[PDB]
């Protein structure tokens, strides 16, 4: 009911966000360069979407993550259950990673197997996001250096070899059970892969705590900020000097054996990730749509806004409330820092897109009906009329049944998992929650 | 559906948690140092818990907070409403700041509504996991340097103790209404209060710049900080130079107008969460109870997952019995989430650094569950007391608080938004 003393403090936090939308673009100029929609071209596409869902039972973290893509062609579904221990932030970044790495290989594979003359595959959310912030950051890049530093600088790449060729392999492997049944369990590879691996290159180097040292910049800054104390500390010198020394030093440090099986953990899940992401990107045209995502650190790399804002924008100003699409007038490009110099080598598609960059559009399919975030490797006008095609009403069906069919309204391991748990051996921790 | 080879890989990996457990190795020898509950003791008692609901509009998150006490005295209440701009963490972080922050409040005054001989409050979570890793952060810790910076020190302590006596009053406010109607709609304060402090520490302290971005002059003058970007920003110069033009304060910093807000915002944000465990730090007899709890710190920084722990026994020792386990040695908390120049201003605080808190595990009936419990003093002085209220297999005051506080099924669900419908924008309100 009430609450009612807080509302207007809403409708102004609101307000006054799109109160200085229309000022500080004034209207941008841009609104009006809009472009009303393009004429349908005949496509065979894939759509998907993915879902997760997590419970905890004390330390654990247990999670059941499912991908479906739906389209011209059956209806194909990654899935993928495990347990892992509890960081109450890096879990779930480790959940959503898998999640998106379960998508970006269910992407690819699904263009390998569409026919057509013309072939597209679209996506659940911004191509941007996955690469401006990578999830599990104050953890994934740390763990990579903190491995480089564990194996050394060679032994590294070896093992970033053997794991990619290990993966190679394994999107083969998987490919098949698509073919057969369309659907697999095992979509993921590091887990199984990671003891393997581990008592390899680690095993061997690792006694029983120990010393690795990197630079002070595998983490932060936060803050952020400086003592004045050293200005008058490292003096005589030049701010290029001491900016030098600064970004440069190493930090000493030491890790016990979690920390560094974890290490390797992270690292490979991660490689496995990007690697999905490269071999996504070789789709030809490939279509990232998303209702909501969010500008901040965005406008930053230029300036931008929020669809649903930018839709009251064009309704309550220039009136439209018209279907139609509005590109952006900058390919914008990556940044570098998500993605270390000693990686990219191996996923080109990558290296590709931070040349080449994205291209972003605004687009509404209908009339009273609203504004999407288009994003694509390709260009908006020969990506979007394929996408088009599509189209069954307000918006695309092959989306819609994506979003609709992965939804768990009733998990699985709700009953199930545990209950079967009371069996093995231990009912005590299945007791919990 | 299942692979059973996954489950087969999950049975696995738990079994293996166990067993390193079974490894016994603080486990070995403490295991029979297992006590039997002690005799209850009369005490009164509020138990108190929250709930937190959000919902998002584009880049808009909306949370609605419930507190709730019940116990010794009638049933005390807060909510809070409101929105803010998402960061994936930032955001579902500050609304978590905010939801301790009632639950503190709460606490701090259902405590001083209570008549007994021994008084107590029983909280739904654990003193540890707040502290050992506090919500919002890094980042709580950046942006007060930040503004350290930015504003300079003189005139921030003169903004701190500001804002710390505003704060004052709200508390006294809110225990007024919790008088009479035992209820409030404003048990937060940073909201209502940001914008007016903005102008005068803020908006005094910057010019217009370009687009979206402010001119800031660096003061001078007991950390001095100067912000990173003074070093980014001089790069041709001598260390020398900088330090002339930094005494002569020439040097201005370019930065964005919604960073500084924000880092404001969570800057008070944050004070006002601090103020809020001084608070109830002022509570002689406070206890936390958590069933399950845990963090890879858990372990390392100076012991054992609750739900291992109760395994282990019925498949160690046999007992599966009530009865509670004291760990032998008090833990203080790492003293850097707590900036130094913050501590100064929370005693009790400042003090827990020092005294530390007494964990234990406890069993209250039979083949039920471990709960992890924490508090401020000796568990052998504290359990008597929370023993009084044993409900069942587990303490009322804290089901009726759980309970209680699930009462939310989502309010503002067809609510808020159809009177957002109102004024004049459906368009986010759209969901779009
Ligand atoms: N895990 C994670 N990391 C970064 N950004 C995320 C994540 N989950 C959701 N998002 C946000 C950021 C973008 O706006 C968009 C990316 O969608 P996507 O399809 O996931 O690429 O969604
Ligand atoms: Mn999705
Ligand atoms: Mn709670």
């Amino acid at each position: 009911l009430l609450s009612k003393q807080s509302i207007e403090r809403i409708t102004k936090i609101l307000l006054d966000e799109l109160e200085n939308v229309r000022e500080n673009e004034q209207i941008r100029n841009i609104i009006n360069s809009w472009k009303p929609l393009p004429s349908p071209e005949k496509s065979s596409i894939y759509a998907v979407d993915g879902s997760r869902s997590v419970s905890r039972l004390s330390g654990t973290v247990i999670y059941f993550l499912s991908a479906l893509a739906v389209g011209s062609g059956k209806q194909l579904r990654l899935s993928y259950a495990n347990a892992i221990k509890s960081n109450y932030g890096t879990s779930d970044q480790i959940v959503r990673m898998q999640m998106e790495t379960l998508e970006n290989m269910l992407g690819y594979l699904a263009y390998r197997k569409l026919e057509g003359e013309k072939r597209a595959i679209l996506m659940d959310g911004t191509l941007t996001g996955s690469l401006v912030r990578p999830p599990v950051y104050p953890e994934d890049i740390r763990s990579l250096n903190v491995m480089r530093a564990l194996i050394g600088e060679s032994d590294f790449e070896n093992l970033l070899n053997e794991f990619l060729e290990k993966l190679r392999d394994h999107y083969r492997k998987v490919e098949e059970h698509l073919e057969k049944n369309g659907n697999y369990d095992s979509p993921i590879l590091t887990d199984n892969v990671v003891e393997k691996l581990r008592k390899k290159y680690i095993d061997t180097k690792v006694i029983a705590k120990v010393k690795v040292k990197i630079p002070r910049k595998a983490l932060g800054y936060s803050p952020r900020v400086i003592p004045i104390e050293v200005l008058e500390s490292s003096r005589g010198k030049s701010v290029d000097e001491l900016l030098q020394e600064l970004d440069e030093e190493k930090v000493e440090l030491y890790l016990g054996k979690d920390d560094i099986y974890d290490a390797l953990h992270m690292t490979l899940s991660y490689i496995e990730y990007l690697y999905s992401i490269d071999k996504l990107l070789e789709v030809k045209n490939l279509a990232y749509i998303a209702k909501s995502f969010y500008t901040k650190t965005l406008a930053r790399t230029v300036e931008i806004v929020d669809t649903a804002l930018l839709d009251a924008v064009i309704r309550t100003l220039i009136g439209h409330e018209k279907e139609g699409y509005l590109e952006i007038e900058h390919a914008v490009v990556p940044p570098k820092w998500s993605f270390p110099d000693f990686l990219l080598s191996k996923f080109r598609n990558i290296e590709k897109l931070i040349d080449k960059g994205i291209h972003l559009a605004y687009v509404r399919f209908e009339q009273g009906d609203v504004i999407y975030m288009l994003q694509s490797t390709t260009n908006i006008e020969k990506i979007l009329p394929l996408i088009l095609h599509h189209k069954a009403g307000g918006y695309l069906r092959p989306l819609q049944l994506a979003h609709h069919g992965v939804k768990i309204s009733y998990k699985e391991a709700r009953h199930t998992l545990e209950a079967l748990i009371n069996a093995l051996r231990n009912r005590d921790p299945a007791l919990k929650i």
